[PDB]
C-alpha cells in the first residue's frame, strides 16, 4: 500500500495473508475471509502454484512478525480460478480458497459481506485498501497490515486512463486524479472495502495498475459484485 498508513489491530477482520511455502515461506498475496472455509482472492496470485499444499492462510494477523513456524494457520484444501481467467489485465481476476478446516469467527477474525446486486447503484464513498504491499515502486513487503482511504472513480474515467486497455463493467477503479495512494506489489488479491449504512461491503478485490500510485492511473480492481453468482455457485457442496 502506498501512501497509506499502520492499521490497528483487528480493524480489518477479514483480511487475511496468504503465504506459499516455496522455496521459503513468504507472503504471496493478500485475501479476504467471506465463509467459515473460504477466502476470496485473486486468480493472479497463483501464477506458477502448481499444488495447494505449498500455501497457507493466516487470519487475525497484523504484523508479519506474528508469523512464525510455531503460527497456527489454515491449509488450502483447492484452489478455484475463474474459467475465464487468463490474466489480470484481461478481467475476471478471482478466485476462491477452500480451507481444509473451519475459521472459528472472533474479533479478530470475521468474514466480510458481499455486495448485493441492488446496491450496484448505491454510492460507496469510504472505501479502504489494505494490505503487507509494497509502499512503493521499488520496495518489498511490509510488516504491519497497512491501510489507505482511496475515492472510487467512474469507469468511464478509468477507461480514460487506461486508453490501451479495456476496463469493462465487471471492475472497478479507485484513485486519487494526483496519486499518492494506491495498492500495489503484494496487496494482491486484497480486498477494497467500503462502509455503507454502518455495514462493511467487499466492493472490490486488489488486481493491477501501472505502476503504483501515479497520478492518472487509479488502482484496478475486480468488481465484486459483479462475480455473487459465481461466487454462490462455487461455494456451494458438492
Ligand atoms: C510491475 C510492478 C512491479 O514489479 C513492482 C511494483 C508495481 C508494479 C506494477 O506496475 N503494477 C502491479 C503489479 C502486481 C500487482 C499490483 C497490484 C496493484 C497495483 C495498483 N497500482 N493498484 C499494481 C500492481
Amino acid at each position: 500500500i502506498v501512501g497509506g498508513t499502520a492499521s490497528v489491530r483487528g480493524e480489518w477482520p477479514w483480511q487475511v495473508t496468504l503465504h506459499t511455502t516455496s522455496p521459503t515461506q513468504r507472503h504471496l498475496c493478500g485475501g479476504s475471509i467471506i465463509g467459515n472455509q473460504w477466502i476470496l482472492t485473486a486468480a493472479h496470485c497463483f501464477y506458477g502454484v502448481e499444488s495447494p499444499k505449498i500455501l497457507r492462510v493466516y487470519s487475525g494477523i497484523l504484523n508479519q512478525a506474528e508469523i512464525a513456524e510455531d503460527t497456527s494457520f489454515f491449509g488450502v484444501q483447492e484452489i478455484i480460478i475463474h474459467d475465464q481467467y487468463k490474466m489480470a489485465e484481461s478481467g475476471y481476476d478471482i478466485a476462491l480458497l477452500k480451507l481444509e478446516t473451519t475459521v472459528n469467527y472472533a474479533d479478530s477474525q470475521r468474514p466480510i459481506s458481499l455486495p448485493s446486486k441492488g446496491d450496484r447503484n448505491v454510492i460507496y464513498t469510504d472505501c479502504w485498501v489494505t494490505g503487507w504491499g509494497y509502499r512503493k515502486l521499488r520496495d518489498k513487503i511490509q510488516n504491519t497490515l497497512q491501510k489507505a482511504k482511496i475515492p472510487l472513480v467512474t469507469n468511464e474515467e478509468c477507461q480514460k486512463r487506461y486508453r490501451g486497455h479495456k476496463i469493462t463493467h465487471k471492475m472497478i477503479c479507485a484513485g486519487y486524479r494526483e496519486g499518492g495512494k494506491d495498492a500495489c506489489k503484494g496487496d494482491s488479491g486484497g480486498p477494497l472495502s467500503c462502509k455503507h449504512n454502518e455495514v462493511w461491503h467487499l466492493v472490490g478485490i486488489t488486481s493491477w495498475g501501472e505502476g503504483c500510485a501515479q497520478r492518472e492511473r487509479p488502482g484496478v480492481y475486480t468488481n465484486v459484485v459483479e462475480y455473487v453468482d459465481w461466487i454462490l455457485e462455487k461455494t456451494q457442496a458438492v
